């Protein structure tokens, strides 16, 4: 699919050099950052979407995630399917596991209080996570069958909102540097 959305958020720390490339392609070169999330995807997420990507460069030098990333409202939820990371594997309150697309993911919840969201600078929301138990290889075509995650999350009382906002294959970083280049379809 053609991507129709460009995600490019930074809280303003350090430098985030985000390139909105051709088609579903983007690149990030980041340095000594605060918090940021950059990616390509779709303006309106769907629990039925199958996201394909190829991370031609996955080169974090510190804390970074290579992850499906998106939001719902009603309720406000930020969600993740993390396939790779840098120095630190993201974790939270363990709920169970789901197997999907050749990997086994732990299912976590965490919460943010008075934090930035699509609803404002200072808001409170639950974060839903599938995090691969070990890093997915990069450089070849990879699929995230998002419906497997949605259903597994439901089985653990993690229900997504009825109002879907954007849904992207992202590079997120925190207090780190690195490079990425990713193509999404
Ligand atoms: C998950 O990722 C980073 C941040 O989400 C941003 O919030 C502000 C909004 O305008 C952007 O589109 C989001 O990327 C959130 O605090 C964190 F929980």
């Amino acid at each position: 699919a053609s991507t129709d959305y460009w995600q490019n958020w930074t809280d303003g720390g350090g430098i985030v050099n985000a390139v909105n490339g051709s088609g579903g392609n983007y690149s990030v070169n980041w340095s000594n950052t605060g918090h940021f999330v950059v990616g390509k995807g779709w303006t309106t997420g769907s629990p039925f979407r199958t996201i394909n990507y190829n991370a031609g460069v996955w080169a974090p030098n510190g804390n970074g995630y290579l992850t499906l990333y998106g939001w719902t409202r009603s309720p406000l939820i930020e969600y993740y399917v993390v396939d790779s990371w840098g120095t630190y594997r993201p974790t939270g309150t363990y709920k169970g596991t789901v197997k999907s697309d050749g990997g086994t993911y732990d299912i976590y919840t965490t919460t943010r209080y008075n934090a930035p969201s699509i609803d404002g600078d200072r808001t409170t929301f639950t974060q839903y996570w599938s995090v691969r138990q070990s890093k997915r290889p990069t450089g070849s075509n990879a699929t995230i069958t998002f419906t497997n995650h949605v259903n597994a999350w439901k089985s653990h009382g993690m229900n997504l909102g009825s109002n879907w906002a954007y849904q992207v294959m992202a590079t997120e970083g925190y207090q780190s540097s690195g490079s990425s280049n990713v193509t999404v379809w």
